[PDB]
C-alpha cells in the first residue's frame, strides 16, 4: 500500500486511541524469497493495548507478512535482511497475515499488552517477498500494517504458548520422524482461540492437543506446507492448571542426502506451534513457552490423525 509521505505513521482517532503504520522504507528486493525487516520504537511510554491490526499488502508481491514485539531488536538500521531473526531477546509474534488464507480478526475486549515497564518497546515487521516478477519496473515497496492501539485497559489479555522442538534429527531418507514436545499447565486458565505451525520443508503434519485425565482434545492440525496464517480454532478450548499440552510434528528425510537437525536455514528444519490464547487482565501473563517433553509415554494414546497429512 502507498507510502505515507508528508502524514507520518502515526494517525490520532481519539483521546485515548491511534493508529501506527508500521511500513517498509521504500524496498526494492533483488531477488526471488527475500525477507526484509524493519524496526518501530513505541511513541508512547506508558502502558497501551494493540486491539485490532489492518494489512497494507501488495497482492502481487509479497508471500507473507510477521509483525513481532520485542526490546531489542537485531538491527539498529533502517532495514536488514532476516531470514529468520527479528530481535536479539525474545521475539514476540503478534499477527501474520499469508497470502492466500486470509487473518482472523481479535475477539472484541482483547488485547496486546505493549509499552510501559515490562511490555514490548519495539514492533519488528518481517516481509517475505515471493515473485519479484512485478519489481521489473523497480517501484519501491511500502507493504506493512496499521495498528490500533488504546490506553483503555481490556478485560481480555492476548497472550502466546509457544511450543518448539529443540533436539530433532532427522537422518537421510528416513520415511517418518515424529518429534514431540509436552509440558504442564501451571498458571490460571488461558482460552485458546487462533493457532499458526511453522515447519521447513521437510514437514509434513502439525498438531496440539490439550490432555486432561488421559483425554485428547484437539487445538489444531495443519499442514505447515500450506500457508502459516493465525488460523481460527474450531472449538475454544480453555488450558487450566494440571493439563498437559502436548505437539506433534511429523517429518520425513526423503530428498535428503545428509541429516537434517533444528536450525535457522532451508536446509534445517523447525517445529514450531503458536498458541494464541486470551487470559482475564487480573490472571493474565503475555507469554509462556514449552521445549521440552515431560511426558513422553503419552504419546503411545495420541489420536492417530496426527500422524496422517491432512
Ligand atoms: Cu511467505
Ligand atoms: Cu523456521
Ligand atoms: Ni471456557
Amino acid at each position: 500500500n502507498e507510502c505515507l509521505g508528508t502524514i507520518g505513521p502515526v494517525t490520532p482517532l481519539d483521546a485515548s486511541d491511534f493508529a501506527l503504520d508500521i511500513r517498509m522504507p521504500g524496498v526494492t528486493p533483488k531477488e526471488s524469497d527475500t525477507y526484509f525487516c524493519m524496526s518501530m520504537r513505541l511513541p508512547v511510554d506508558e502502558e497501551a493495548f494493540v486491539i485490532d491490526f489492518k494489512p497494507r499488502a501488495s497482492m502481487d508481491t509479497v508471500h507473507h507478512m510477521l509483525l513481532f514485539g520485542c526490546n531489542m531488536p537485531s538491527s539498529t538500521g533502517s532495514y536488514w535482511f532476516c531470514d529468520e531473526g527479528t530481535c536479539t531477546d525474545k521475539a514476540n509474534i503478534l499477527y501474520a497475515w499469508a497470502r492466500n488464507a486470509p487473518p482472523t480478526r481479535l475477539p472484541k475486549g482483547v488485547g496486546f499488552r505493549v509499552g510501559g515497564e515490562t511490555g514490548s518497546k519495539y514492533f519488528v515487521l518481517q516481509v517475505h517477498y515471493g515473485d519479484i516478477s512485478a519489481f521489473r519496473d523497480n517501484h519501491k515497496d511500502c507493504s506493512g500494517v496499521s495498528v490500533h492501539l488504546t490506553r483503555v485497559p481490556q478485560p481480555l489479555i492476548a497472550g502466546m504458548y509457544l511450543m518448539m522442538s529443540v533436539d530433532t534429527v532427522i537422518p537421510p531418507g528416513e520415511k517418518v520422524v515424529n518429534a514431540d514436545i509436552s509440558c504442564q499447565y501451571k498458571m490460571y486458565p488461558m482460552h485458546v482461540f487462533a493457532y499458526r505451525v511453522h515447519t521447513h520443508h521437510l514437514g509434513k503434519v502439525v498438531s496440539g492437543y490439550r490432555v486432561r485425565n488421559g483425554q485428547w482434545t484437539l487445538i489444531g492440525r495443519q499442514n505447515p506446507q500450506l500457508p502459516q496464517a493465525f488460523y481460527p480454532v474450531e472449538h475454544p478450548v480453555d488450558v487450566t492448571f494440571g493439563d498437559i499440552l502436548a505437539a506433534r510434528c511429523v517429518f520425513t528425510g526423503e530428498g535428503r542426502t545428509e541429516a537434517t537437525h533444528i536450525g535457522g536455514t532451508s536446509s534445517d528444519e523447525m517445529c514450531n506451534l503458536y498458541i494464541m490464547y486470551y487470559m482475564e487482565a487480573k490472571y493474565a501473563l503475555s507469554f509462556m513457552t514449552c521445549t521440552k517433553n515431560v511426558a513422553p509415554d503419552m504419546f503411545r494414546t495420541i489420536p492417530a490423525e496426527a500422524n496422517i497429512p491432512i
